[PDB]
């Protein structure tokens, strides 16, 4: 069956050129709405959730594994890296480096979490432990953004990830502590606010991480708090078919206007 919101999804895609792909999970009744979801699009820094995550779950053993400082050398910076390049000759706590990653999107500060995980199969094997079958990290930043299509490296469906960021965020993926740090470093990003955000009432608040890559790849992933209702988690994730295409920010808060509407 089409619905009626997934038909006004494929509206706005066919409008936009790209290739989009939606799931909702309304924790009111658990139901989901999926467009494309289970289609394989690149994550880019949308991964940088797991790979957080991942650390949280190491530090339930280690009370003090996110003070541990991390070395930042002058080599060990990317293509951008707002906060790591304050730190180089010196050290950044896992804690400081996750908060970079997933407040700034700073690529530096994904690689350390990365490395501290074993490289990105860790992330992966993290993603398989939480139940999530679809998840795969392949590459370190920057190259995990190539984002080309039909490239199986570093991508995962829509359905998949707002399984995932579900029980990360609002179930029981993390320790109590762990799951409340995600959710707080999640309502502090600094990315957001043209994504998903800018396609719901302003009344509500969220949560996101975005990314974005070549192909115009331009994605965001977010736990919402709608007004009078329990949350919801919205993955929108779209990309394009020219390499250098544009970001589409404004497609993701489109799509996100279609699904606030139809609840
Ligand atoms: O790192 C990239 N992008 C990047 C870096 C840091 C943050 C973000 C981002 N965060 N939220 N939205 N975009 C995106 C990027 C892009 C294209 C590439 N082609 N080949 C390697 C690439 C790397």
């Amino acid at each position: 069956q089409t619905s009626a919101v997934q038909q006004k999804l494929a509206a706005l895609e066919k409008s936009s050129g790209g290739r989009l792909g939606v799931a909702l999970i309304d924790t009111a009744d658990n139901t989901q709405v999926l467009y494309r979801g289970d289609e394989r699009f690149p994550m880019c820094s949308t991964s940088k959730v797991m790979a957080a995550a991942a650390v949280l779950k190491q530090s339930e053993t280690q009370k003090q594994l996110l003070n541990q400082p991390v070395e930042i050398k002058p080599a060990d910076l990317v293509n951008y890296n707002p906060i790591a390049e304050k730190h180089v000759n010196g050290t950044m706590t896992l804690a400081e480096l996750s908060a970079a990653a997933l407040q700034y999107s700073d690529n530096t500060a994904m690689n350390k979490l990365i490395a501290q995980l074993g490289g990105p199969g860790g992330v992966t094997a993290f993603a398989r432990a939480i139940g999530d079958e679809t998840f795969r990290l392949d590459r370190t930043e920057p190259t995990l953004n190539t984002a080309i299509p039909g490239d199986p490296r570093d991508t995962t469906t829509p359905r998949a990830m707002a399984q995932t960021l579900r029980q990360l965020t609002l179930g029981h993926a993390l320790g109590e502590t762990q799951r409340a740090q995600l959710v707080t470093w999640l309502k502090g990003n600094t990315t957001g606010a043209a994504s998903i955000r800018a396609g719901l009432p302003t009344s509500w608040t969220a949560g996101d991480k975005t990314g974005s890559g070549d192909y115009g790849t331009t994605n965001d992933i977010a736990v919402i708090w709608p007004q009078g209702r329990a949350p919801l988690v919205l993955v929108t994730y779209f990309t394009q078919p020219q390499q250098n295409a544009e970001s589409r920010r404004d497609v993701l808060a489109s799509a996100a206007r279609i699904i606030a509407e139809g609840l």
